[PDB]
Parts: structure tokens; C-alpha cells; sequence
């Protein structure tokens, strides 16, 4: 996980989490990030760019993911809802 995200086009004038601006440097670059005018944001919440089978959860308090980053946690509960993806729950539980 944070590593191999979405295109640096899919942030294309965005703030992006940490979890994922330091993952995009990993493969991008501060370089790349810069140039598609990718910023880092606050993580108070869940803060991720989709991915597949992604959908709210939790009265959308949470972001359904396969893979929870450090910002947010498994919740089982919303899980279930989810199906295959877990919630992602702000926090780090």
C-alpha cells in the first residue's frame, strides 16, 4: 500500500493525503507532484482517490478501500456493508 497509486493526472490540481502525497513522491516525485499541481492535505478524515469497488460507508464517515492508510482504520462493522472492501474509519484503530 502508499506506493503505485493513481496517475499524478488523477490528482491533477488536488491536495492529496499524506498516505498518498508521500507514495506519489515515492513513485512520482516531488517533481511530478509539483507539476500537476499536487498538494498535501489535512488526514482528518478519509482521504483517499477511489480505487475500484470504492463507496461511502459508515453515513459516509467512511470511505470503503481495500487497504486502510494511516488516517483511517478497518471498521468491521461498516465493513460488512462494504462487502468486499473494509471501511476506512478516520482514526487508527
Amino acid at each position: 500500500q502508499a506506493q503505485a497509486l493513481l496517475p499524478i493526472a488523477s490528482y491533477a490540481g488536488l491536495t492529496v493525503s499524506a498516505p498518498v502525497f508521500a507514495a506519489l513522491v515515492t513513485v512520482y516525485g516531488a517533481y511530478a507532484l509539483y507539476r500537476y499541481n499536487i498538494r498535501r492535505r489535512e488526514n482528518s478524515y478519509q482521504r483517499i482517490r477511489s480505487d475500484h469497488d470504492s463507496h461511502s460507508c459508515a453515513n459516509n464517515r467512511g470511505w470503503c478501500r481495500p487497504t486502510c492508510f494511516s488516517h483511517e482504520y478497518t471498521d468491521w462493522f461498516n465493513n460488512d456493508v462494504c462487502g468486499s472492501y473494509r471501511c476506512c474509519r478516520p482514526g487508527r484503530r
